[PDB]
């Protein structure tokens, strides 16, 4: 559990470095600093208007962002699912 | 699974009568009265537009709204998950 | 798994005669006819727009709305949760 | 798990090129091309606005739109959950 939150961590941390260097200039809102890209990253994670809100408007300008946030939602929604199930298991 | 629903139930009574009180009167549609408080929480939850529909207006105003709201989410979707695992559990 | 499809079927078909009935008049591309009533609470099970999307516009007529809604929404995302984990625990 | 991540490709595939057919020429955005398609497809899997955003609007084209979007749904919604769930049963 203790390994697959701090996977999770430095994943977060090293995505959030590239989305800010990768789409910060062109969308400062949302991925203009660290603390913004971090914040975004975390509700594309969570789905919420993942590609509508976020995806989608970044294409425009960036048609290949899919290679960065599809990989990113398939590997976050994992562990997180993963790390979910590992503290019930741990608990009982 | 009696004391998991409690615990979700004085969670989320606590959670409504803080955001009544930091977002009541700059949001009141979402946050004016215990009870627009407690079903917007609910669609949080949910993660039904939680950061285009609500936590994104509320930080133009307040800039620190993600203390509150992410925390909240990783509580409440975490408790949910494991009360819906736990009663399937039982069920056996 | 097969009485808790059946289960689902018949709340399902419940449900979408109740909206039809309650907010077909007020709501009538939403809810209609049973058809269009059966296809917006799948959507709502999928958490798909729920509260900003349908909910919070039918609240605006109809301010009691949440209390068909919100159990709709716990019961139907509950079984759907326990129908799915019961066809992997029966196949295995 | 090998052979339900490629059964999930195989369908993936077959369901874009189902789409590109039906719905590019009337919804070019979303539909236009197999990658557009495959992209809209994830979209829906993730259930990011697959209803207000993509299925409603394209029915006021197409009204059994439905027919071939839900299924593909509760299909791929289905085969994710018992993948994800695959993975971890076999790494313990
Ligand atoms: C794991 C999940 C970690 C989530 C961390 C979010 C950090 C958000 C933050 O620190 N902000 C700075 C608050 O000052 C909010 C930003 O998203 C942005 O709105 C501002 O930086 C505008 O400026
Ligand atoms: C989980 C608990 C959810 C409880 C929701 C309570 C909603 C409620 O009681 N309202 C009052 C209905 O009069 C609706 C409010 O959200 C607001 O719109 C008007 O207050
Ligand atoms: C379990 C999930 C069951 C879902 C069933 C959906 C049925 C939808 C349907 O039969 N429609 C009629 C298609 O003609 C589409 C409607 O939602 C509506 O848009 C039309 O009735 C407008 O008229
Ligand atoms: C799961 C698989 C997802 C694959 C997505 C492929 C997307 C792609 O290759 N595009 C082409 C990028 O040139 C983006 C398209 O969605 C469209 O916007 C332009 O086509
Ligand atoms: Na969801
Ligand atoms: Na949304
Ligand atoms: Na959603
Ligand atoms: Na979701
Ligand atoms: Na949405």
């Amino acid at each position: 559990v203790g390994s697959v939150a701090a996977l999770l961590t430095v994943v977060f941390y090293i995505a959030a470095v590239m989305a800010t260097n990768l789409y910060g200039a062109t969308f400062p809102e949302w991925f203009g600093d660290l603390s913004k890209s971090l914040y975004t990253l975390f509700q594309v994670m969570t789905l919420e208007s993942w590609s509508m809100g976020i995806v989608r408007p970044v294409m425009n300008v960036h048609p290949n962002a899919w290679v960065f946030f599809i990989p990113f939602i398939m590997l976050t929604t994992f562990t997180v699912l993963n790390l979910f199930i590992g503290i019930i298991v741990d608990a009982m």
